[PDB]
C-alpha cells in the first residue's frame, strides 16, 4: 500500500 | 511500482 486514493 | 526506495 503507502499511497491514498480514493477511486 | 509500490515499494519504495531510495537505491
Ligand atoms: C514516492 O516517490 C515518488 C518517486 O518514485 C514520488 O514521485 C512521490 O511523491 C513519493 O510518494 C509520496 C506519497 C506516497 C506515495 N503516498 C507516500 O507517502 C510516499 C512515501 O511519499
Ligand atoms: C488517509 O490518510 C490520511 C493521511 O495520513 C489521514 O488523514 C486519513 O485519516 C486517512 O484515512 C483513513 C480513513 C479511511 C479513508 N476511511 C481509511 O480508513 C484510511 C486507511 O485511513
Ligand atoms: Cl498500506
Ligand atoms: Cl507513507
Ligand atoms: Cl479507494
Ligand atoms: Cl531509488
Amino acid at each position: 500500500x503507502x499511497n491514498x486514493x480514493y477511486x
